[PDB]
């Protein structure tokens, strides 16, 4: 009965792999029915065959105003609404600043900030409508701690605690929790990437001495996705192993 | 199953007799711990022996003695082997406006609310090292990071919690220990009941979520920072207001 | 004297036509730099000359239009030698709740109080790697911090700024440029006169100091940090609120 | 006119090196009359020596709370009441917790907490008797970050803080602000002491690239001092060189 989720349906955005795909398996495993969304078809169906019968992959690109409609759409038709909104999706387009490009600032803040925005208004009016409801952001230590040649990144998930805590101000008093999970450094495929110097340098950071697991992330999405965490609104659950202390 | 699960484990759960302290030894014990509460008096720590039953028992300790310390401690090491999961959750008030603020109303606080987490946390490290394993959970307040008139000692002990935990998480994070605050707002204990109707009202209202939080809550949030589910999570501080205050 | 002093430092200022950019830009210019103020129109841009006389000039910028803001910054290159103190004051503001949000209201306010940021800073930046010394000066707001109803637009932007902040804060510490934040509370402007009479009485409810605060105040958070005297200062958001929030 | 202090009169705990003389030095200077303090006679002599006809040094125990009524009266008696009070004493007791002495813990209570509960009441009558006065204390980085075997010290500099707020709340519509300057690493008698390894490694840690100096510190104060910081109230204004970012 601790954590359970059984009656709720989740859509987890970018669930095709790392902490999504860990989330998605994670809030099926307490109950929900999960949609986890790939940008392709065939992510999609790789979604579909973790899930089997705890629920569905579809394709989704969370910067298109009609995917977002239609895969909503499906949801509702197959599942009923959405009572679990996690907003994983989330890229990087790293540079200092003098090297940065204007699509290097658009892509990221389309697709990391605006995002939330388009989906978060999308889910709303069902869970106002039932008196009950989450919204879970997936931020990022960076957007805590700023990082050199992340200024673009950081901005949007800075700029999700905000409309974070707006939203959660807003929507408090009928049932809806709104809240933001920030990783710090997590074992995936935008960390493989680091080369040993800069893999030995950002664990020297963490009083931990290791990067994170994606269920990590996904244990404290499924914590704060449950009715035990009705009272939690507007906050940030850091999970980053000490990287930084707030 | 083996998630959020804590068998194996013996929990150590200051003011357990009622409030939120009771709440957070009923679902750790719940969730599978040995779980050790403590009252000020006997007749609380048999009160929390019935209703913990098997899954563990009830002890007097006062936190602001250092011999009571010493003597729980060594009582459960005897029996239980130890302290797992430590939850510093005793505490008081002794609200005042600071032109009324007392000596003895500044020093009761510091003693029990903030000296008691150093004395308790050094007290169960050992052991944690030595298994390289182990929870400590405080009990802050959204006061301690919010501020509010009239209770200055009782912000700066709670805002000092905070600084200790993060300085204990960076000592002991290599060695399997994590040290984390969940700060509560408004919750349904004794302690709120405390509040005439005008001042509950006027608390009320500067919740959004238009309710005072339950004991169970914030007992929830504990659960989850002991599991093992949570050992990358240190030095943080869990928010449990209803957006009371948002950080 | 040299306290405080900012002679022989360019001060650009947007949207110094009145409220919070005016007093910056008066109080800059009594500080003794030299600053170009900007308003969205030619009529404010030659009030801003007015105002200045011989220790300055306004110009017309748009800061959500690129051939604007290089057409401004070249004008004030030629003249001037470039921009030491960057103040990014421009902003608006497009409320609803959420479920009444415009798309467009959304964007604008991305593009007006977030991505101008982004351009100006970039655009001034190598100026002042060059000359090892430079002030980026953010102008906030307390509801970055707290949230808002009705704000989610400005409260992302506003945070979002934040995080920009801290990010080119690391970037360009190490020569000679500083980059900070001041996050103002309610202040007496034409945005706060916006609010009906119920709304600021319920605003000024929530202010510790009991009024709103004045333009010259955050003039002098900003002077403060553009300063020789705050060269120890980066990546920090200076709250200016008469006590409405605490960090 | 602007940043003028004329008038006013300055309390500067501990005023005999370091952060606190740069603190008693440039209120001087900005106009206060400043009375700068220090655990020793020939440390007040040292301390009049500087201030000259700009104020008085005085022997202060602020642990001591006759010691703090002696003070004050003596001020009051030829000065005039307190104006602005800068809480800038403190002391270290480094140890891990492990090793940790209760008398290290209880003497950085009594030194670096208690006593700015004990001095702010003491000069909190007369600032709200004349509607008008300054209470800034000086926190520390470590308050904010934590730091390993400084647990005591953290405690204390962090509880600075939530006592700071709730003074804050109860004076701020009597004209008083309460407000903390936390600085980050700075060339001092505190500092010289670690070794070359401990330094570059604390220099690391900085993106400024260097340890701050005591006028950095002091010039952070006098604005919080000034008329032109009266509505900044329950803040804290870090100055680290980028160390922490809030
Ligand atoms: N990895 C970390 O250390 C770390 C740390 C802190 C925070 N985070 C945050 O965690 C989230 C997941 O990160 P991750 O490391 O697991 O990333 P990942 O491995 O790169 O996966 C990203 C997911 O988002 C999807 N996606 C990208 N653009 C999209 C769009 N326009 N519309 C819909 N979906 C889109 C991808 O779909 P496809 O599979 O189809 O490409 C993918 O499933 C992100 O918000 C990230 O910023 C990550
Ligand atoms: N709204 C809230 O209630 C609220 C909000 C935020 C934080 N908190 C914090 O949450 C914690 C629990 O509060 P609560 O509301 O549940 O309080 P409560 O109902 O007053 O319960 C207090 C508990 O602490 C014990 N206790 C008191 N002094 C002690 C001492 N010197 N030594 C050992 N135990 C002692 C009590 O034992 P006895 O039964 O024997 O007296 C009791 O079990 C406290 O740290 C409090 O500051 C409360
Ligand atoms: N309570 C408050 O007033 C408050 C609190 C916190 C933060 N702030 C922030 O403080 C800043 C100044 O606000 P305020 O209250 O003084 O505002 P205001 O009275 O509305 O003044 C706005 C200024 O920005 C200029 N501006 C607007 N849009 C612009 C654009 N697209 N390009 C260039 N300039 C533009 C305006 O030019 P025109 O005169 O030509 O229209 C004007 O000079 C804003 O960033 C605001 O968000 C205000
Ligand atoms: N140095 C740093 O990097 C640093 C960084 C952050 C924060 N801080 C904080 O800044 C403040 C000043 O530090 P500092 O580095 O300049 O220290 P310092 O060089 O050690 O000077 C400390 C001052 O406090 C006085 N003092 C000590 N105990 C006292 C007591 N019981 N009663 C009255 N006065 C007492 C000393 O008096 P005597 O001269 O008579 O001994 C001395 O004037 C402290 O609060 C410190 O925690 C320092």
């Amino acid at each position: 009965q601790f954590m359970n989720l059984e009656g709720k349906v989740a859509l987890v955005t970018g669930a095709s792999r790392g902490i999504g795909k860990a989330i998605a398996e994670l809030l099926a495993e307490r109950g929900a029915k999960v949609i986890g969304t790939a940008t392709s078809e065939s992510g999609a169906q790789a979604i579909s065959d973790y899930l089997g019968d705890n629920g569905k992959g579809m394709a989704l690109n969370v910067t298109n105003p009609e995917s977002i409609e239609a895969v909503l759409k499906a949801i509702t038709d197959e599942f009923g609404g959405v009572d679990i909104l996690v907003n994983n999706a989330g890229i990087t387009r790293d540079n200092l600043l003098m090297r940065m490009k204007e699509e290097e600032w658009s892509d990221i803040m389309e697709t990391n900030l605006t995002s939330i925005f388009r989906l978060s208004k999308a889910v709303l009016r069902g869970m106002m409508k039932k008196r009950q409801g989450r919204i879970i952001n997936v931020g990022s230590v960076v957007g805590t701690m700023g990082n050199a040649g992340q200024a673009n990144y950081a901005a949007a998930k800075a700029g999700v605690i905000g409309f974070t805590k707006s939203m959660a101000r807003e929507v408090a008093s009928r049932g809806v929790t709104v809240n933001t999970v920030a990783p710090g450094f997590i074992e995936t495929d935008m960390t493989k990437a680091l080369n040993d110097e800069q893999r030995t340098a950002t664990l020297a950071q963490v009083p931990a001495g290791r990067l994170g697991d994606p269920r990590e992330i996904a244990s404290a999405v499924a914590f704060l996705a449950s009715p035990e965490a009705a009272y939690i609104t507007g906050e940030t659950l850091h999970v980053n192993g000490g990287m930084y202390m707030i």
